[PDB]
């Protein structure tokens, strides 16, 4: 029955041949034991798998989709990969060209001439006529797929598609006699190269190829540049864009296992021997890439060069990503289905009341928003990463990981400013806040870069401007994470109490909690950001710009913030020169950005629309907010939205990650990441390979 070994889900009798002798030859060298199950279609190896009764099996992404999925649940452990040793790639973005010149957009593709590399495909007919589901016109399965593409463009040429039922369909194909539209190479315009030429040579108004098929039809570059990317947001891009500017990236091939109990670790430790002593550029006859004469692909590609370890974060959807199982559900749905998802918006939740003000606001707005709900941050953000969610309301440094993983940043969370504002705020500009760092004019020997040695005071250990940026760029350059090692002696409340970090610490009127992050610890927050620089204990402190000039000119507390003027304090400065707090306007670090909303830029336009008017009816006023549900407030705990915040505010010419977050932002932010590690960040930079 069952033993060490890893059992092997053979589908054919010639995939069960290669592995009745994988299994002798993995013996006689010595190399983790493999034998073989032999199923009938890897449909089956996925319910053999999924209930112990093999252990491992490779699958295309429209099957690893299905395996991960509800009754099986298994999960992608090893990637194939294609290409030279040079450059080995383990995925590409599907694409749609178009000559430079049409003014059509994704959304006007409605009766043109499409040329596709070839029917039923993934990059030529599934990737974009799933995506395009909306406009079809299709009604759902039991239709043929390809009448709603029949009516949909004016003529086109899908490749193997019969030309007898629908003629257009064929119609531009270049094919003689009894080729014409064949779905081989003696058809003209078939494959990625053709669809290329059909739309080079005039046939077309689109092609739907591949990443890189122009680079590879049109080397030159004077060629390529008469020619744009339709990207999903409906804009063109020039072609190397494509990253930026896709419809979407297909993963490569994967093995599968369980999730429970998959025995992962033996069958990739078996995958290392075999690679190691059979694989691709060995010594041998068994290749384990390689198949015989009319045997194709058995087991694995003929095609690939290796296989990887996929990360333990990775499941089946994030494998995937949003764009393709977009493209998968929207070829079989039902058109009813398919606008319901389409319409409203799934909002990621953090935690439990977090979960009951989302059901709240849901029944609330009559459900046009909903609740998905993840145990954290970063588990929603893979939620909303895999279209099973298309909304979270994110931190700057979330924003980060959101914008590193493909997202990006909807409407911006624009603070009132705790008391009072007036009456608008949509269309009201974000400012954000000055992020600064402040010293004493009795000092002369401090300059920005004239500072290891110096003392510090911070506003606490990782916060935004008292911690983080300070930290990022001062030790950008370095590659050292040791943010200890730089000042004598700093007073970060959040740091060990022993440690340079603490010393200068207050304490609780120099008696109880010593070098604690809160109030206790006196020299704490903007407010003793300012208060261990304003008493010649610090040499800088770490503050926004308004800790100055709301605790100068007589203010802050009794005793020191009092009798003390603000031109008395003599702004920083990176540039390497130092001002007045005044005009921090030049001198400052980063503007330390809006706490926003990030989504994937397809939902983007549906989401901002449902939130204008979400906020219309609940925001601050709401004409229904004192009456129904409240937008801002949350049970006590900055819950969905935070407290202090007036409005969502469309973000104006700020419409990316690092175009919003600020470029002082992101160096500081990419610093400290480094050194401190995110999982969904080591998942996604893998996932670019
Ligand atoms: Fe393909
Ligand atoms: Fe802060």
């Amino acid at each position: 029955a069952s033993k060490k070994s890893v059992r092997w889900c053979t589908t054919s009798p010639a995939e069960s041949k290669k592995c009745a002798q994988w299994q002798r030859r993995m013996k006689k060298v010595r190399g983790p034991s493999v034998t073989c199950v032999k199923k009938t279609s890897r449909f089956e190896c996925i319910q053999a798998i999924s209930t112990e009764k093999a252990d491992a099996v490779t699958l295309d992404g429209g099957l690893v989709y299905d395996a991960g999925l509800d009754p099986y649940k298994l999960r992608p452990i090893a990637a194939e990969v294609y290409g030279t040793e040079n450059q080995p790639q383990t995925h590409y973005y599907a694409v749609a060209i178009a000559k430079k010149g049409t003014n059509f957009q994704l959304n006007q593709l409605q009766g043109l001439k499409s040329c596709h590399t070839g029917l039923g495909r993934s990059a030529g007919w599934n990737i974009p006529m799933g995506l395009l589901r909306p406009f079809l016109d299709w009604t759902g399965p039991p239709e043929p797929l390809q009448k709603a593409v029949a009516k949909f463009f004016s003529a086109s040429c899908v490749p193997c598609v019969d030309g007898k039922e629908y003629p257009n369909l064929c119609q531009l194909c270049a094919g003689t006699g009894e080729n014409k539209c064949a779905c081989s190479s003696q058809e003209p315009y078939f494959g990625y190269s053709g669809a290329f030429k059909c739309l080079q040579d005039g046939a077309g108004d689109v092609a739907f190829v591949k990443d890189s098929t122009v680079f590879e039809s049109l080397p030159a570059k004077a060629d390529r540049d008469q020619y744009e990317l339709l990207c999903p947001n409906n804009t063109r891009k020039p072609v190397d864009a494509f990253q930026e500017c896709h419809l979407a990236r297909v993963p490569s091939h994967a093995v599968v296992a369980r999730s429970v109990n998959g025995k992962e670790d033996l069958i990739w430790k078996l995958l290392v021997k075999a690679q190691e002593k059979f694989g691709r550029g060995k010594p041998s006859a068994f290749q384990l890439f390689g198949s015989p004469a009319g045997q194709k692909d058995l087991l694995f590609k003929d095609s690939a060069l290796g296989l990887l370890r996929i990360p333990k974060k990775i499941d089946s959807g994030l494998y995937l990503g949003s764009n393709y199982i977009t493209a998968i559900r929207g070829l079989r749905e039902t058109a009813a289905e398919v606008e319901l998802r389409r319409a409203q918006v799934v909002w990621c939740a953090v935690g439990s009341d977090e979960q009951l003000k989302c059901q709240e606001w849901s029944r609330q707005s009559n459900q046009s928003v909903v609740c998905a709900t993840a145990s954290t941050t970063e588990d929603c953000i893979a939620l909303v990463l895999k279209g099973e969610a298309d909304a979270l309301s994110l931190d700057g440094g979330y924003i980060y990981i959101a914008g590193k993983c493909g997202l990006v940043p909807v409407l911006a969370e624009s603070q009132q400013s705790p008391e009072s504002s007036g009456l608008d705020c949509v269309h009201r500009p974000v400012k954000g806040y000055l992020a600064v760092a402040v010293v004493r004019k009795a000092n002369d020997k401090i300059t920005w870069n004239s500072l290891r040695g110096k003392k510090s005071c911070h506003t606490a250990v990782d916060r935004t401007a008292g911690w983080n940026i300070p930290m990022g760029p001062l030790f950008k350059d370095t590659d050292s994470c040791r943010f200890d090692e730089f000042f004598s002696q700093s007073c970060a409340p959040g740091s060990d109490p022993r440690s340079k970090l603490c010393a200068l610490c207050a304490g609780n009127e120099e008696g109880q909690l010593k070098c604690v992050p809160n109030s206790s610890e006196r020299l704490y927050g903007y407010t003793g950001a300012f208060r261990c620089l304003a008493e010649n204990v610090g040499d800088v402190a770490f503050v926004k710009d308004v800790t100055v000039l709301d605790n100068t000119d007589g203010k802050g507390t009794e005793q020191w913030a009092k009798d003390l003027k603000l031109g008395d304090f003599e702004l920083l400065c990176l540039n390497g020169t130092r001002k007045p707090v005044t005009e921090a306007e030049s001198c400052h670090l980063p503007v330390a950005p809006n706490h926003a909303v990030v989504s994937r830029i397809d939902k983007v336009a549906h989401l901002r629309q449902v939130l204008l008017r979400q906020q219309a009816h609940f925001g601050r006023n709401g004409e229904d907010c004192p009456g129904k549900f409240c937008l801002f407030q949350s049970k006590t705990k900055n819950l969905l939205f935070n407290d202090n915040t007036e409005c969502l505010a469309k973000l104006q010419g700020k419409t990316t990650y690092d175009e919003y977050l600020g470029p002082q932002y992101v160096t500081a932010i990419a610093k400290l990441r480094r050194c401190s590690t995110s999982p969904l960040l080591e998942a996604c930079a893998f996932l670019m390979r």
